[PDB]
């Protein structure tokens, strides 16, 4: 049973979402990956976000771009923590996406990581980190992950 | 006296800038209700005001948000009228995360954008009331006046008070 | 006879520009679509602009980039409502076109739209069900369009 | 009673933003603790904080910063407990070098960022009871009567004061 | 007596930046006319400006606008005479709209642009001094003059007040 | 002998500043095209603008890029007008370069023209319109220019 | 006695920026001179500044303007010394402006640049420490104790006053 | 022995600063070049720059990009001057670098340097023009460089 759900706007979105999902399977985190579009399905969000917590998510990841409203209207129909990852858009390179996303007023949060790749990897790795705080033996391999992570960095450049 | 426009705003606070659209309206003598609605807050709200519009007998949306302002495009969303958005200006970024968040709506769904804060208020309300326009003489007439006054108002050359 | 007047600055435009054009015929709204320069033929535009509503026009999207004059020109000599369409200019990726198109001082208005391709497709269905309040036939082409936009979108992303 | 938030602030002058994570958490009910830890004048002192935070049994790091804002992030580097970021706005750039230097974290180490200011700052605090939720009905009951309260104080309309 | 010169804004509001320009001109004994002129509420009135302007003894126009700045530009369309633009500050966006909306003309129609605000207005009439000072020797003359005075009047070191 | 002169601060700078030496060539304005660093040669700077008008120069255009100095700096050491041309930097895209040459404080101006080749373009023409005020044949072929530019735009897009 | 750092500035607005860097030197016992230098009204004064510093006994220099800021980038294009810019704070653009102008020098010619305003003043001078400290024992001993008294002056935990 | 140690957050930030080891190793300038990550080795930092005074080095040149931490925290702990160069990012083009390198509150200083090769490169010469004050021999192949830099800019560019 899934414990992430990862969605995101559109199929073009994937090329970024898709580090979530490795990194997730990576660490053998239970997920769905979903596609839901705010603009274009938004009843489909608005039931995927309030359903949410009753069919045992416990985080949900949102990744859109552009005027990205994704993150904000799931995390409105969701008491679960909703984390956003800015996509790249191509014109203003997901500086429109980015301050869609972290600009939420008080009162319903997005946690917002990187924009592109970096941050949905982030985001996953977040999640992870929420889950290890129930969940002893993933706690052992977010530190696994960590720790190879710390210890896999070269100490000079190659030419 | 049934409203053919609806304002729709996130706060208390957005109707210091949203009040400009609400009077001009009413000067160009258009029918209209002035409301909060907030995406985030009432999401359900929205919902059901932007899917039920048309057929209250709306025609035009002008919706304004700032920040991560939602609301114009949610609106969008769920209606087939056009709708306008009004970015409230911030505090922190001026009124460009409202910006961007209202204008940059990806194909299939628009929202059509005015100027960041007062400036935009008013000229939605002059957009709804050109849209409306199209389809009532009457209305067509008053905003013909408007233009024309506002043309023959400017003078010609500035004044100086050095006091 | 056209009902939707589609303008640009130049010839280069139309590679954005065609996405109206594309829209509009989909969804049988009759239209012109014409090159029209604010800074090289400025007279042309004053007098496209000032004809437009004698000659039948109901709506104009404008199209313009770098400092785009075309639209907000165009909306100071016609009551109709004007559409504007921030071109991607080369440097600064459509940020001089989105400012230079959207503040706009009270009194003159211009609806914009986003930067590029979604920004001309977005004008034409703004176009559209603008035209649509007026029209029966073609507001349930309009619906049968958003129907279809919505239903189509699936339900998770291939690999 | 022991600490299950920790809310840590480069300075003094950041805690008149940071003060509403703060107010909230106590608000909801949430243990927590509220320290001032500078990453470039206590850079050791921030090390040790980091690294001991599960072991002192905290769930969840908020912290602010401004300008080159490096608080959240080398905090995230030293702990695996989730760290959440909140940009404090600063005088010339009004927050956006902070918002930059805190959510624009290469893959491998993340930060959750909230908005720029005070909204932040009470998002961070709401967020990490959503986190804290997943584990405890009471709290996830507390959090839901705060969520429905707001839903509720929505008005309808706006108020206007021509004055 | 005839102008050489013509300074046009878009508004009143704009002469409190665009004054800069006039007081400058007529400190280097320069003959202009100050006006104001709408791009976007008087379209006709820019057209006869800008397309009369060489034929009625003018050499260089200054033009002054914020916000969705067009006025210098559009200026330029119909005139064969050098235009100077000065970006208005703008409210929200401190005159980065102006300047965008000034400077960034396509190939074949020049603005040539100075700074955001009262700097560039002053700028905008030394600038254009300058080109009138290519064929009038007294005025060349006291441009010399203003600029060697300009340059003497710059202390060598700067004053201590703590008070 | 050269009433133009345009100066640029490297050879990379030249693949923008040949649209300028290409506009004053084809309305016959003598002209000089010479590269001048502020940055490496600084004194060649101080001594070529501050002789400019006695070799009888009468407009400077210069362009440079990055923290773009060239232009500021010229017209320092010159009561010419001096016009600046933004060249496009990898990073930032010439807004860093527009930032550097438009922010002149007050007494020492330049006239600052678009990011790139359209600036370039547009600095000679502008110097051009300078010329034509003294010059009545300068005058009619600049008219002429502007007259096929106005005439030669298409009315409508190709596909 | 004799100077080893040079304080230069455009103005003597600029001073209200410069003037923290100027302290700062005094309260590390560095000897230095603070000075007024206009890239664009000196010229000639800047190019004989930056020819003669070193022969002068000058080893570095911090050189501050704001807008078109010119002044750091040309002093190095006529020293060897090590150069350090301060953007000073533009009204209209935040420093943005003097920050670009400073910091993004082409190869060949660096400008070691801090941060927009009092800030990027202080650190100058602290920069300006950190390299003379590399020849001069007393100096690193004045420095490292700064650093120490710094570090022990950060409090564990904010001060709440809600009055 | 090294006395100058360039430091770099990740092999893919050695295409920018292999500049800066090329140009130190030009004017013989003993250095070292290395990886440290702020984020993934935040230990092997705090070791690097704590000890970097006693093992001799006199100035630390380090790049990064992103969230860009490394130079400040590098600041943090070592009383030598640290030159930052912040590294051209993905999408926001080195303005995320450079704003998370240059924004230092007073009290930590990091000289920074422009975005990309030439703040690599010019990390470099301000690091010799630092060390010029202590080393005659070295003062003279700085002013050799720079001579050299000065009597090489071309006068005219080439077609
Ligand atoms: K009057
Ligand atoms: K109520
Ligand atoms: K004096
Ligand atoms: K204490």
């Amino acid at each position: 049973a899934p414990v992430v759900g990862i969605i995101m706007g559109s199929q073009s979105d994937f090329e970024t979402m898709r580090h979530a999902d490795a990194l997730l399977t990576e660490l053998e985190i239970p997920h769905e990956t979903l596609i839901v579009s705010a603009h274009r399905t938004p009843d489909r969000l608005a039931d995927y976000a309030r359903t949410a917590a009753e069919r045992g998510l416990n985080v949900i990841i949102a990744g859109a771009g552009g005027a990205a409203h994704l993150p904000g209207m799931c995390a409105a129909w969701t008491r679960l923590p909703v984390l956003g990852v800015p996509v790249e858009s191509r014109a203003l390179k997901g500086m429109d996406s980015l301050l869609s996303i972290v600009q939420m007023p008080g009162g319903v949060p997005v946690g917002t990581l990187a924009i592109g790749a970096s941050g949905a990897k982030n985001a996953a790795l977040l999640a992870a980190s929420i889950l290890a705080l129930y969940n002893p033996a993933l706690a052992a391999r977010l530190e696994t992950f960590r720790a190879l992570q710390t210890a896999s960095v070269p100490n000079s450049p190659i030419t």
